[PDB]
């Protein structure tokens, strides 16, 4: 396991990295999660589906819709790749900071 | 950060490994060390004394009244807690480089 404070501050970044990919959905996005983490990182559905609302009302991403039989696609925004530069950025001051200390 | 906050215990109980310190001097240390990245606030730094005390992590002990200084040393417990939090740091790198590129 894991840090859940560090995580914490990563998990809508982690969401955008996945969206650059390709646009996704729910069940894909926490899929890709688990498995390209090898099983150390396991998003909750509550965590996963409360970071879509604040990724979408800040603008970083945008919802859309399939086929009616209707599933919610989403698809990153211009806005939403800059916070991503930005956390990214914050990601390697921070690594820097505590690789200092934490040997 | 609350990003930091995962890792305040353990930037502490880094510099203890390198010997007994105190409060002024240990948020001197981490002010060097990281160049100013970092600077830990008053109450952050008395929160986690306090709380690696009640853990039993750390030891105070007190100087020559000139008041006394309170020096802190790490216990083989707070060695233990050290080094699996290195190794949960480790971990915490490998899954977010997977993603923030
Ligand atoms: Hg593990
Ligand atoms: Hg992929
Ligand atoms: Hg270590
Ligand atoms: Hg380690």
């Amino acid at each position: 396991v894991i840090s859940s404070d560090v995580i914490r501050g990563y998990v809508d970044t982690i969401i955008l990295s996945l969206l650059i990919e390709g646009d996704s959905y729910g069940y894909e996005i926490s899929k890709n999660i688990r498995i390209k983490t090898d099983e150390l990182y396991v998003i909750k559905e509550t965590t996963l589906y409360s970071a879509f609302a604040r990724l979408e009302k800040n603008g970083y991403i945008k919802s859309y819709y399939g086929e009616e039989t209707r599933r919610t696609y989403y698809r990153i925004t211009p806005e939403g790749i800059k916070y991503y530069k930005q956390k990214c950025e914050e990601w390697e001051l921070t690594k820097k900071v505590i690789n200092k200390f934490v040997k």
